[PDB]
């Protein structure tokens, strides 16, 4: 099966996990003041950034992230754990949209956009808050790859950007390396930005997938210790397109902030790019699966300490870092993000608890029975 079914899920404990997040939903509530859907949000899925700084055993000449690791300074921000390594992007994208954990699923799951989303009744996101006329995708290749089109389309996105199969296409489109550059991605969310209207982006970047080719800027030169030379290469073309998303992404905020509408990134990469041997980690293999985040806002920012957190957790910091009145779906979320996500002990009983209720409902709306249906405020804030 696609999901375990957990020892006690029944209608009546469905009840009960509605009733007590309803009630928590209305104490969180009592201290945010503003509204999700007074804001325009964009989820940027930076594709392999990863700062190989974690990488021990790698010796870049120059810090490629400078300004990234700034803007990680002035607000919320950590390292998101990721589930995959050079690969697996759509199921980070999924878990960022319904805050549902891959964790919970079966292992057999390969792909969650073809597998588990189809079989969804009613898939509840973040994306739901916004009217279709306002939600928008972007991704710089076939908007049928891991069935994306499919999901953007039933979750009543107006555009889906991509360089084929769809009716949206990019506008001036440059290379930077082999593929289609950060800078293109940004300027077009930038032309669509209307400050008229709440919008949400959804959007997965393709400048830095494999194959990484890149001769400038020469001063930049990496190397692994026992590294070949393919992999030095590798390395040398990968840290080379990361500066330039560096820089780019600093400039694409800084024209977020000359807009007048409140604006927030959910910035992240998906997960490490596949060009590091399992030596270049030495003692700390964990750094196989962290990639950097961060939820930067176009005013004020506060910086909340989530150090590491999952893909999954992204909506729940993203209501608390703009303070955000929440629905009971994600008073329950924020009770995983801040006290039983992937940085607490599994072995620890109210981590087990709090999960107990995130998996009744994980369960309830994939594969389950569906009880939710009747308790019709549980999604709505
Ligand atoms: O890193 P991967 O899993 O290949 O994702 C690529 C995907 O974004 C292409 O549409
Ligand atoms: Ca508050
Ligand atoms: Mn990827």
């Amino acid at each position: 099966g696609a999901m375990e079914k957990p020892t006690n899920y029944s209608q009546e404990t469905i009840a009960s996990i509605a009733q007590k997040y309803q009630k928590l939903a209305e104490d969180i509530n009592k201290d945010r003041k503003n509204n999700i859907a007074d804001q325009t949000v964009i989820y940027l899925l930076s594709e392999s950034l990863s700062d190989p700084d974690r990488v021990s055993n790698v010796t870049v000449s120059h810090d490629v992230l400078p300004n990234i690791k700034a803007i990680k300074n002035s607000t919320t921000a950590g390292l998101m754990q990721s589930d995959s390594y050079g690969g697996g992007t759509a199921n980070m994208e999924f878990q960022t949209l319904t805050s549902l954990p891959f964790y919970n699923f079966s292992s057999s799951v390969s792909v969650l956009y073809s597998e588990v989303f189809p079989k969804m009744a009613k898939p509840h996101t973040i994306s739901e808050f916004y009217q279709g006329k306002n939600r928008i995708a972007m991704h710089p290749a076939s908007a049928n790859n891991f069935n994306r089109k499919t999901v953007y389309s039933n979750l009543g996105f107006s555009k889906f950007l991509a360089l084929s199969g769809s009716k949206d296409k990019f506008k001036n489109i440059e290379n930077v390396g082999l593929l289609t550059s950060d800078k293109t991605v940004y300027n077009n969310i930038l032309s669509l930005i209307n400050p008229s209207e709440s919008q949400f982006f959804s959007v997965i970047t393709m400048q830095n997938h494999i194959p990484w080719s890149s001769d400038y800027p020469e001063e930049i030169v990496a190397e692994g210790k026992n590294f070949t030379e393919e992999e030095n290469h590798n390395l040398t073309s990968y840290a080379r397109l990361l500066s330039f998303t560096d820089k780019e992404t600093r400039a694409f905020l800084e024209k977020l902030t000359q807009i007048n509408k409140p604006i927030t990134v959910v910035f992240y990469g998906d997960h490490l790019p596949g060009l590091y041997p399992d030596s270049a980690f030495n003692k700390h293999i964990e750094n196989k699966y962290l990639t950097d985040y961060f939820i930067w806002s176009n005013g004020t920012n506060e910086k909340k300490n989530h150090p590491l957190i999952n893909s999954s957790d992204f909506t729940a910091a993203l209501f608390e870092h703009t303070d955000s009145k929440v629905s009971p779906y994600y008073a329950l979320l924020t009770e995983v993000l801040n006290k039983a996500s992937v940085d607490k002990s599994p072995d620890s009983p109210e981590v087990k608890a709090i999960q107990n209720d995130l998996k009744n409902i994980q369960y309830d709306v994939t594969i389950g029975k569906g009880y939710l249906l009747k308790h019709k405020t549980f999604f709505k804030i």
